[PDB]
């Protein structure tokens, strides 16, 4: 919706205002207002949005008034300052040129490693929003309770992605499916999936455990698939604009665990020598690998027997949640 | 700080790795647990503690004596630990910018420190004011290290940005707020004492004890006996502060050619100017001046306060 993307993208400028407008400090307030202009609001605030829609299909009818829809807007930029503060870091960490076309914070000039206190600072300036908007509702404890919750999750997950590389080589032995699985779920479900739907459930004083379980069941499973997809379309997917450089990177990647499964010894060798090197060449070896293990007929197949399995689930929840905010986020993903 | 309260508070820490490394729960990855164990054992129970200790003593010293049960002081050992988590994070984050650590290490550490408040306090009075305290605190000491930062420019000092006014908020952003008023404030609230004013009253005290306390360990970093670094890395110090404020033009080039530089002679030329510029009596005047400015304010600390704590802290700085 047009109206729902404007209001929320109205409420990013009086967030600046809050976190920098310390009056003895002007220098360095000015420069946080410059950190959190390059880093928040620009592209697709896909997972701020989802806040307030996720709220929207949770809430009672009656109680959706402009100020609970703002509030859940907030909460909605709250997602996505904790996004920035991951992507500042992740950016660093894996020293790349670009995100969505955009030079990386770190690459502009006088940031470098000033980057990680960035970092710090932009998923602290989240609990002053909270603090500001929040603090007289009894949703409050909960909310602050499942940031920090989700941020220590996040960390183990990109933890346990850094554990499959030694010295910037990718560790082939670790490409298990069941590793890839678990980075998923740790490094981008919680975050990407469970925060806005767990947020909007808090806003409408849903705080029934068993509700928030059943909902991480789904979101989960929606989760794999969206990153599965996502792995697969770095390779084959049309250059959207973007081109890939998961290969380069050495990503353990939906892609790479596949091929390793499928893979007879020759083939095998193949990744061991060309996956994660930085030579075009290589990458153009393992895509043919790829080509050549029918990986394309096996995304296809998983394409089709996920969204039927995860579309069951959903048939399957029960303790009042909404079908239709699930259904839903299925429909955005797989796209029908 | 006595053996007894030394040896409770350490016998903590292995209690708040297994809280935080999922002891009890059968985890689904057990491999990255490990590992953030490691990073917890080989980071944060090192050396003196004196932040976490110091949580600790402000409790004991502020609450009712009938209320200082064994509970009650592993609770304030358990806050002074989640102190020593925000230390770690930031040396950390120090370590990181000067080089088996992963970068995203200091934001895990920092944000393990909310799980433990939430595993101890959640279901206490205090909680709210204690993750707010940490919220305000993290931020501003994120503040303080970027205005740090802004006193450097293409690996040079920016001598211009070295004034006095710029060096007291760097100390009171990056320092003072999670090394004094944190440990008092948390020891504050664990006592169910919540009066802004008598908050403020801690505050006015505990930013002129780090203010103090930088200033003396600057001087030690250039006029301490081993080795100090703070010219070569071309650090926003007191000595270099005042060394501007007293150097005539001829000085002032000096500063301007040999502050920040690698070459040991460089380090070499600075001091001897710190000594012509007479840095060691211009220290001596302002130890005793503000000791005794210090010991005052305390002396007339009010609000219920009591003076003992401070007079504690302060003989600790100053010895
Ligand atoms: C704790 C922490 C800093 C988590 C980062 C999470 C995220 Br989301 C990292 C991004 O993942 P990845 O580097 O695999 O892909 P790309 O950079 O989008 O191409
Ligand atoms: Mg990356
Ligand atoms: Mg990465
Ligand atoms: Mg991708
Ligand atoms: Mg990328
Ligand atoms: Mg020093």
């Amino acid at each position: 919706s047009k109206e729902e993307s404007r209001e929320f993208m109205a409420i990013f400028p009086d967030i600046v205002r809050d976190l920098t407008d310390h009056t003895d400090i002007p220098e360095v307030t000015k420069r946080f207002a410059k950190v959190l202009q390059y880093n928040v609001p620009t592209g697709k605030k896909t997972r701020g949005l989802s806040t307030v829609i996720a709220y929207k299909m949770l809430e009672k009818p009656e109680n959706l008034t402009p100020e609970n829809v703002r509030l859940a807007g907030i909460l909605g930029w709250c997602v996505e300052l904790l996004q920035a503060s991951l992507l500042i870091m992740d950016d660093l960490m894996d020293r790349s040129e670009t995100r969505r076309g955009q030079p990386c914070w770190y690459r502009q000039e006088n940031v470098g490693f000033l980057a990680i206190n960035d970092c710090l600072h932009v998923e602290s300036s989240l609990y002053s929003v909270l603090r500001k908007y929040f603090s007289h509702l009894p949703c409050y404890v909960p909310i602050i309770e499942l940031f920090h919750d989700v941020n220590f999750k996040t960390n183990m997950g990109q933890s346990l992605d850094a554990l499959c590389m030694k010295d910037g080589r990718p560790i082939l032995s670790q490409f298990t499916m069941k590793r890839y699985s678990s980075i998923v779920k740790y490094k981008t479900s919680y975050y990407t999936f469970q925060l806005p739907v767990s947020l909007g459930m808090y806003l409408a004083d849903m705080y029934d455990p068993e509700q928030h379980r059943q909902a991480k069941t789904i979101l989960m499973e929606i989760g794999e698939f969206f990153q599965i997809q996502n792995d697969f379309l770095d390779a084959f997917g049309d250059s959207t604009g973007k081109v890939g450089t998961d290969i380069k990177e050495g990503k353990c990647s939906w892609l790479a665990v596949v091929a390793l499964q499928r893979s007879n010894p020759a083939q095998r060798q193949i990744m061991e020598e060309h996956y994660g090197r930085p030579e075009p060449e290589s990458t153009q070896i393992i895509k043919n690998l790829y080509i050549e293990l029918g990986l394309p007929a096996t995304f296809a197949v998983y394409e089709e027997e996920s969204f039927n399995i995860i579309r069951t689930h959903i048939h399957q929840i029960s303790k009042g949640l909404p079908h239709d905010l699930f259904f839903k986020i299925m429909k955005k993903i797989y796209k029908r």
